[PDB]
DNA sequence: CCGACGCCGCATCAGC
DNA sequence: GCTGATGCGGC
DNA sequence: GTCGG
């Protein structure tokens, strides 16, 4: 736990302060595989056999193990610029660029943000408004309640809407972090249109039953906002609603359910058997390497069929 | 040694 | 006003 | 920062 703590700390710092995005992904992967090793690590070199752990992280692992600290992370926990940037990026809509600029002109705390509302954009004010509620997990039976509303609410506007709640939730996790719902209708396909306001008429509707309460961003395919159960008053939760063409929905569902490691191996195994998977389509590879036209997917198993894989129910789409 | 490392929708801004 | 670039969240 | 062509 200590090692993966430290690694993750180095990641957030490289993302938020350094803006070294790839250094951040490297610490992240380094931390994930260590978090999965089933022994207490005893030397740097030991982890060095792992994929993503190289010469510099193992030198840090040795220092941590020898001393219980990392001098570099200490210098970073001092230095008020780094910590205030890092803190401010916890506000949704406040990224490394906004955070750095804020601290440059003295905007360092949540309260500094309150006093400077006029200096925030809309997404940032909402993120600030729900700062504490957004950092708190969503337990399963709450999602189910949240599921029961979106599915039932979107059935009312048009029973030919098809909606699926994905993420950890549908893989069966007991905790969720937000609510990812995918959405389709007979009108909308990659070849055409037939209906202008499909995703609008969902959002307008869950607004009227006062479930959706704020909008971070909205257009004709992606919505981002806040939602909440009816009344203690329930905490506000993040929700995304994604409208996807029918011919790509099930590739959408397969993708947005995960995990990232299950898509990792299914995509790589698809290549073994001659197919390439993206969040949209499964397409064949000519023996020259060029992809063909998208195959048809009517259900999730169709994708599993092409690459000749036994279907893995979302519950065990972990590895 | 050295470039790759994720790619996209929406909001906002720079630059005309 | 237009269009293209960038910040942002996040699977 | 680690990996691989
Ligand atoms: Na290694
Ligand atoms: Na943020």
């Amino acid at each position: 736990g200590g090692i993966t703590d430290m690694l993750t700390e180095l990641a957030n710092f490289e993302k938020n302060v350094s803006q070294a995005i790839h250094k951040y992904n490297a610490y992240r992967k380094a931390a994930s595989v260590i978090a999965k090793y089933p022994h207490k690590i005893k030397s740097g070199a030991e982890a060095k056999k792992l994929p993503g752990v190289g010469t510099k992280i193992a030198e840090k692992i040795d220092e941590f193990l020898a001393t219980g600290k990392l001098r570099k992370l200490e210098k970073i926990r001092q230095d008020d610029t780094s910590s205030s940037i890092n803190f401010l990026t916890r506000v949704s809509g406040i990224g490394p660029s906004a955070a750095r600029k804020f601290v440059d002109e003295g905007i360092k705390t949540l309260e500094d943000l309150r006093k400077n509302e006029d200096k925030l954009n809309h997404h940032q004010r909402i993120g600030l408004k729900y700062f504490g509620d957004f950092e708190k997990r969503i337990p399963r039976e709450e999602m189910l309640q949240m599921q029961d509303i979106v599915l039932n609410e979107v059935k009312k506007v048009d029973s030919e809407y098809i909606a699926t709640v994905c993420g950890s939730f549908r893989r069966g996790a007991e905790s969720s972090g937000d609510m990812d719902v995918l959405l389709t209708h007979p009108s909308f396909t990659s070849e055409s249109t037939k209906q202008p306001k499909l995703l609008h008429q969902v959002v307008e509707q869950l607004q009227k039953v006062h479930f959706i309460t704020d909008t971070l961003s909205k257009g004709e395919t992606k919505f981002m906002g806040v939602c909440q159960l009816p009344s203690k008053e329930y905490p506000h939760r993040r929700i995304d609603i994604r409208l996807i063409p029918k011919d790509q929905y099930y590739c959408g569902v397969l993708y947005f359910t995960g995990s990232d490691i299950f898509n990792k191996n299914m995509r790589a195994h698809a290549l073994e058997k001659g197919f390439t998977i993206n969040e949209y389509t499964i397409r064949p590879l000519g023996v020259t390497g060029v992809a063909g036209e998208p195959l048809p997917v009517d259900s999730e198993k169709d994708i599993f069929d092409y690459i000749q894989w036994k279907y893995r129910e979302p519950k065990d789409r972990s590895e």
